[PDB]
Formats: structure tokens, sequence, C-alpha cells
């Protein structure tokens, strides 16, 4: 009806685990600890001879301004909102908005509408290689939309899935089976 | 545990109408029809010989800041937040998320930790002459609050009351037995 962004909104009790953990393991691994920003993070990617970062927080702030600058000014904006926010809404309440509002896309927004667009399901039937996939596309959706660059995007996919095994959440079964998918 | 502004976080479909109502009519009565900012109700507000002219979603915005500067440029800063708040989340999402995060004195953040802490109960077990005085307490929580300015306190909250049955949220027959509560 109204508002692109603001097609379908779904409840973080409704998504899936695999769908919020390939989320968090591929953007944010310590995403349920720190507050806001992640400063290990920074350094862990610092030191790095590629690695972003960034928070989901800080993802989710980002988005928040009505324009779009990548000014040095506007990265510490962006910071200050997501410790505020962190100060605010739990992690919880966070990682939902988050999840909701994520570009993936083919004018999808939101793991809901991306799962319609993508595999014709609502985000809480999707599979464990289905849900790698939405995972993959936040870093470039363009350039990852499994529409036109399956290469690529089943490529990212599988690095997705690799992330959710080195963070334990998945087994190496699971892994074997979904990389094969 | 921590974050005494995450202290109790309540869904909107568990608070009653009588308190969503209190708050819209009291605090931005165009809520569900405007984006982000009421022009006609600061034109409205201007034209007075007292009046607020922000909105429900300019109030979460001005929380959503680290710092407190009340600078014609933060005013400005807020509005296009409230403005890309609305373009990203539905009105029920931009309600649920003021309504919890909204301080109403006495160290209680949320309608459901006002609820507790004035009357011992859970929002969602609130009467309208209770919804009635949460919504008064916004405009200045220290100056209104019950527990020291139980005066003021039922003065404004009767006040809150007189908006709802103009805005037709509650009956004249509800208002007359509220306001002597
Ligand atoms: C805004 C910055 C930090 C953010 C930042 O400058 N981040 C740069 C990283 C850039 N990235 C690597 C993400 C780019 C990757 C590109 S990507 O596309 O992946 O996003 C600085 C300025 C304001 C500082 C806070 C205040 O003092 C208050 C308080 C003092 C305490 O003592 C420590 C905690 C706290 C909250 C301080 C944290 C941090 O000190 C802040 C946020
Ligand atoms: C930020 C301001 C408006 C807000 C403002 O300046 N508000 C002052 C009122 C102060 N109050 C009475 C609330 C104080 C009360 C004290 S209280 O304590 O009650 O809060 C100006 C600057 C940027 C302008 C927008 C952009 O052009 C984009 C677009 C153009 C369209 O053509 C019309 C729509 C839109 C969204 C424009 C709307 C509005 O034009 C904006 C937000």
């Amino acid at each position: 009806t109204i508002g692109i962004q603001k097609r379908f909104y779904v409840s973080i009790d409704k998504i899936p685990e695999h769908v919020i953990n390939a989320f968090v393991a591929t953007e944010d691994r310590n995403f349920w600890h720190h507050f806001g920003i992640d400063p290990v993070a920074i350094v862990r990617a610092a030191i790095v001879n590629v690695q972003g970062g960034s928070t989901i927080t800080q993802q989710l702030a980002k988005n928040l301004f009505l324009t779009r600058e990548r000014t040095l000014e506007r990265k510490i904006k962006e910071a200050l909102l997501a410790i505020k926010i962190e100060r605010t809404f739990d992690k919880k309440k966070i990682m939902e908005l988050y999840l909701n509002q994520i570009y993936l896309g083919s004018g999808a927004y939101g793991v809901e509408a991306a799962a319609q667009v993508y595999f014709g399901k609502h985000v809480w039937e999707l599979s464990l290689d289905e849900a790698a996939l939405l995972a993959a596309l936040p870093k470039a959706p363009a350039k990852y939309n499994p529409f036109y660059h399956p290469e690529r995007a089943l490529q990212r996919r599988n690095l997705v899935l690799k992330r959710m095994l080195e963070e334990g959440y998945i087994t190496p079964e699971q892994y074997e089976e979904a990389v094969n998918k």
C-alpha cells in the first residue's frame, strides 16, 4: 500500500534462530555483548594485512539518517546514535528493528520481504542454506544478488555458513549439507 | 539488572487502547496521519494568543541523541530523524518504541515501569483514570509527579481526560466517572 520500506514487519519471536545467527556471525559476531560499537572488532579488523569493524547497531543507526554521507563526521554521529540506542532498547529489540529494515536487494527491505522475493516463503519457513543466503546480501545487495550474480551469491552464502560453523551456531553435519544445497 | 531505561518492555498489543489514546490525545492528536512532523499542528500552536507543535515521532527522535541540546540545529536534526523513522517503521511500531522509552518520572522509563511505580500494576491492568495520569507526565514529570505534586497531577490528569473526550476516545459517561476517580 504505502512505504516500500514498511512492507512486512515480523517480530523477533517469529524469526528463526538460523536467520538471526547467520546475520550475527556474518555482520557482528560480538553483537550480544558490545555496547553499540566494538573496539576490539575495530582493532581485529585494523590489524589485517576486507574486514568491517561496524556493528549491527551502527548499521541500524546509519539508516536512520535521511541523507547518505560517508564523512568521518557522519560516522561519529552514527556511532553516538548506536550507543544511545543501546542504552534505550535491549539487544533482541535492536536485532528486531535491524532485521526488518535491512535492504536485501531486489526492492526487499527486511528479512520477511526478502524471504518472499527470493524464496517465495515466509522468513519463519526458511531453511539454514536460505537463511545464510540472506545474511550474505548486506555486504552489497546488487553485487551478490542471486537473481543475476548467482555465482557470487552462492560463494558468499557458503562463506556465511562457514562463519556460522566457526561461531558454533551450526554443526559440521549441518554445514556439509547446507553448502551442498 | 542492567540498563535502567531498559527495565520493562511491553509490546503494543498488550498496551490498553486507553493508554495509547491518552498519549495521542495529549501529545500528538494527528499522530496516526502525519509523516513525522505536523505542519498544521505547528501553525495551530503558533496562532495562540502554551501549545507544543512537536509530534510523538519527534519526541522519540529527541531521546535517540546521546547529548541534550535545545539549539535550533538540534531541533532540525530531530525532525529529519523523525521523518526517516516514519519512512522506515509503521505507526504502531513507532508508538510502541515511544511508549517503552518515555521518561515518566520517579526513575520510570516506559509505561510498564510507570504503571508499576505509580499503581503497582502492569500497564495492561490500568483503568482509564490511571492511563490518563501517565499521559499527563511527559509534559514535565517532576512538576506533575503524583508522589509530591498530587494537586497538579490530578489537575493535569483531568485535562488529559478532557482531551480524550474531545477526540472521541471516551464517552461522556466514562469521562464523568474518570475525573471523579
Ligand atoms: C564516535 C567515536 C567511536 C566510533 C568511531 O570513530 N568508529 C570508527 C571506526 C570506523 N569503521 C572501522 C567502523 C569503518 C568501517 C567501514 S564499514 O563499512 O564496515 O562500516 C567515539 C567518539 C565519542 C566516544 C564515546 C564518548 O567518549 C562517551 C564514552 C567515553 C568512554 O570513555 C568510552 C565509551 C564512550 C561511549 C566513547 C566510545 C567512543 O570512543 C566514541 C563513541
Ligand atoms: C527540520 C525542518 C522542519 C522542522 C522544524 O523546523 N520544526 C520547528 C517547530 C518547533 N516546535 C514548534 C516543534 C517547537 C516546540 C517546542 S516542544 O517542546 O513542544 O517540542 C524542515 C527542514 C528539512 C525539511 C524537509 C525537507 O525539505 C524534505 C521534504 C521537502 C518537502 O517539500 C516537504 C517535506 C520534507 C520532509 C521537509 C519537511 C520540513 O520542511 C523540513 C523537515
